[PDB]
């Protein structure tokens, strides 16, 4: 059913919260046994959003591998993408060791330090050029090479050196600053075009490791970005376009990480992305 008429249908009925329950209630549950783990609980922003254990990304050390991150992989679209939390001060070594051991090129920041008062992440970049900053618990060094302010986003340019070998590697931070502090934006507009700022990059590509994805939680803005982009991906790649489902594509990345979509005005809104998504590619 044209994803458009299945819109104006559940618009004019006022069904998003139904809708959005039935997700919630055919949605895949797995363990998740290592991010309960007791020696865990200072890696773990909030005690209800934890990665499952298949699917966890792994860090590279003896000690303990663990961060709160996700690998969601979708076969059809061929793509893939890490989902995880918005740092925490004792974790932004390991965010920087997973963004190097992953081989990503993109970092994808979808929340502001501080929102509603309170922090929301920490302060895991450099602000001046000259003020660089040393995670000395994984041997990394990052540098601010070049800040391009803009409206709605930010896209930096970063170096990491891995201080062991002293590789280095460009990697780029997009950063939308605009999402506001309460509800969903009024029109997807602004959103989709950073998106297309993303993709134009390289960042999604299949010759880089996973683009590195996050919010406050990892699972609201950030699955809205992850579920726009495949939904548009697998309508340019299908003979039928109208045959894209996108509750079904929500409930496979959900196989991957638990809880993505948090509420039914995030549920509409990404319909509203991919809808106004498909013209200006398609029709008009
Ligand atoms: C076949 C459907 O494919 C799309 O609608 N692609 C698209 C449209 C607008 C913005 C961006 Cl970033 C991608």
């Amino acid at each position: 059913m044209e994803m458009e008429k299945e819109f104006e249908q559940i618009d004019k009925s006022g069904s998003w919260a139904a809708i959005y329950q039935d997700i919630r209630h055919e949605a895949s549950d797995f363990p998740s046994r290592v991010a309960k783990l007791p020696k865990n609980k200072n890696r773990n922003r909030y005690r209800d959003v934890s990665p499952f254990d298949h699917s966890r990304i792994k860090l590279h050390q003896e000690d303990n591998d663990y961060i709160n991150a996700s690998l969601i992989k979708m076969e059809e679209a061929q793509r893939s993408y890490i989902l995880t939390q918005g740092p925490l001060p004792n974790t932004v070594g390991h965010f920087w060791e997973m963004v190097w051991e992953q081989k990503s090129r993109g970092v994808v920041m979808l929340n502001r330090v501080m929102e509603k008062g309170s922090l929301k992440c920490a302060q895991y970049w450099p602000q001046k050029e000259e003020k660089e900053m040393i995670f000395e618990d994984t041997n990394l060094k990052l540098t601010l090479i070049s800040e391009d302010i803009k409206s709605y986003y930010t896209v930096r340019q970063l170096e990491l050196e891995n201080l062991t070998t002293q590789e280095t590697r460009e990697i780029l931070h997009f950063h939308y600053t605009t999402w506001p502090d309460f509800g969903v934006p009024e029109s997807p507009a602004s959103f989709l075009n950073f998106l297309f700022k993303v993709r134009e990059s390289g960042s999604l590509s299949p010759e880089h490791g996973p683009v590195v994805v996050h919010c406050s939680a990892g699972i609201g803005r950030s699955g809205t970005f992850c579920l726009a982009d495949t939904c548009l991906l697998l309508m340019d790649k299908r003979k039928d376009p109208s045959s894209v489902d996108i509750k079904k594509v929500l409930l496979e990345m959900r196989k991957f990480r638990m809880g993505l979509i948090q509420t039914a005005d995030q549920l509409r809104f990404s319909y509203l992305a991919v809808i106004e998504g498909a013209k200006f590619i398609m029709g008009d």
